[PDB]
């Protein structure tokens, strides 16, 4: 579901205006979806139509962000919050049932602290709380979001080179997907070593080989070796000669020194040819994925191509590629859903700009800039880390009712973290939503309207 096909609302602010969602029947106890870092209502998008049928649905775009004003602040937390206060006291909610997500979720719980009679649930997911330690965050973000925090780097990452959107959002999505890419590249490497010229591939494409070239240079020297290419093509059950080795090699060798290195590597990946030609390879990828030809590919046929070609998933992580291309959810992966995990983005191009929109002007990036330096982590900022262990000693000792959505592996929350909660909450009840990162509202959108939905009907709101 890629469009936004409700009607905008404007409030004044704080002599701003902020927009908003305002969805379903007019009368009742609202329900007020927040949006957090780098997102707006637009994340809602798929998650309120569940809901607006029978509750009326308020969805605000944060200050700076979405189609609300874009004032010149420091869009520090505290800046939300003001906004965010005045925003509630503006539409005149004297109750609501809240439904928030990262960002969202600390202006949520830390509002319904300070106001715990006019909450009559919180459902919440992917949720600010204090991460202890940066080993608890995704080690494969762990360096950029360390890079983040700073006034030099980080802000010609996130403002000047737009990075937050251009990749770290495409990337908050869920995982499998790189792994699944990352192997077919691979293996369709392995069947071109054995139409005239090639592209010039743009910085996105050729990180995208960056990960399958790791899987050919084994010691990380930079070059892939008659060894290292005899190692690769003995576990694949292709088992050829030192001279098939070195022939292989040679073609793809434009320097001559008997090794492949990544921008040789680069210009076979990018040769080019017929659009069936290049089907074929998926085809052929797939069959290879496929090892009883049954047109199915099971988790051990799955486990067996990952070990020969050098991965070593965990069965968690083999659960995990198959349920995010399991469309049809009969356990298995077949060519269609192969296709899809092969050759799709997590996020269309649709989508995509309407994330962007808001930030098309570098002057508007600061938001984007100043959450990430505002997140809790090993202690810093302490200001945020003490105002957030607030509002989680409140909700540990509140009675109102709370719902919680998580994924694997999670980003603000990791499984083991939702489990510790889903016991030390009262009154809580915990859906798995499957596979994830942060964005679950772009994983698994109908069990998260459904079940909001169904929660609904259990609360003491009208
Ligand atoms: C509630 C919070 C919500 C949480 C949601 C997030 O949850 C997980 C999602 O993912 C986490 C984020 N990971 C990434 O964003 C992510 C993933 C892969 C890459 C990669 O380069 O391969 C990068 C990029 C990085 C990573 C690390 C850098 N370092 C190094 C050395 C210097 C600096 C300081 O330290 C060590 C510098 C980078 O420079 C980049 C410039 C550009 N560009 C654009 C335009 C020009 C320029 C060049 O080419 C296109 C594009 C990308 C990157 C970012
Ligand atoms: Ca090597
Ligand atoms: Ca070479
Ligand atoms: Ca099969
Ligand atoms: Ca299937
Ligand atoms: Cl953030």
């Amino acid at each position: 579901g890629t469009g936004f096909p409700f009607d905008p609302h404007y409030v004044e602010v704080l002599g701003e205006r902020m927009h908003y969602v305002d969805v379903g029947p007019r009368d009742g106890t609202p329900v007020l979806f927040l949006h957090g870092n780098p997102t707006s209502s637009y994340v809602w998008r798929n998650i309120i139509p569940h809901v607006a049928p029978t509750h009326r649905c308020i969805a605000p775009d944060l200050i700076g962000m979405g189609k609300s004003d874009k004032p010149d602040l420091g869009y520090f937390f505290d800046d939300h919050v003001r906004f965010m206060d005045a925003f509630i006291e503006a539409l005149g909610l004297e109750e609501v049932v809240l439904v928030i997500h990262d960002w969202g979720s600390a202006l949520g719980f830390h509002w319904a602290k300070r106001n715990p009679e006019r909450v009559k649930g919180i459902a919440f997911m992917e949720f600010i709380r204090p991460i202890p330690t940066w080993d608890e965050w995704p080690e494969f973000a762990r360096e950029t979001f360390q890079a983040f925090r700073t006034t030099d780097v980080g802000r010609k990452l996130i403002i000047d080179q737009n990075v937050f959107i251009e990749w770290t959002l495409p990337m908050a999505v869920a995982r499998a997907r790189r792994k699944w890419q990352k192997t077919g590249h691979a293996v369709r490497a392995i069947g071109r070593l054995s139409s005239g010229g090639s592209d010039q591939l743009t910085e996105e494409q050729i990180a995208e080989f960056k990960e399958a070239f790791s899987l050919f240079d084994k010691d990380g020297d930079g070059t892939i070796t008659t060894k290292e290419l005899g190692t690769v093509m003995r576990s694949l059950g292709q088992n050829p000669t030192e001279a098939e080795l070195q022939d292989m090699i040679n073609e793809v060798d434009a320097d001559g020194n008997g090794t492949i290195d990544f921008p040789e590597f680069l210009t076979m990946m990018a040769r080019k040819m017929k659009d069936t030609d290049s089907e074929e390879e998926i085809r052929e990828a797939f069959r290879v994925f496929d090892k009883d030809g049954n047109g199915y590919i099971s988790a051990a046929e799955l486990r067996h191509v990952m070990t020969n070609l050098g991965e070593k998933l965990t069965d968690e992580e083999v659960d995990e590629m198959i349920r995010e291309a399991d469309i049809d959810g009969d356990g298995q992966v077949n060519y269609e859903e192969f296709v899809q995990m092969m050759t799709a983005k997590y996020l269309t191009e649709v989508e995509m700009d309407h994330y962007r929109e808001p930030f098309l002007n570098p002057v508007d990036r600061e938001p984007l800039w100043r959450f990430p330096n505002e997140l809790p982590i090993a202690g810093e900022p302490a200001n945020i880390v003490a105002l957030v262990e607030e509002y989680m000693d409140w909700l540990h000792q509140s009675p109102v009712p709370k719902l919680l959505f998580w994924g694997t592996p999670g980003v603000l929350i990791p499984p083991a973290e939702a489990a510790r909660l889903a016991k030390s909450l009262p009154n809580c009840k915990a859906v798995d939503i499957g596979p994830g990162l942060n964005l679950l509202q772009e994983d698994n959108p109908d069990l998260i309207g459904s079940e909001i939905a169904r929660w609904l009907s259990t609360l003491e709101i009208s």
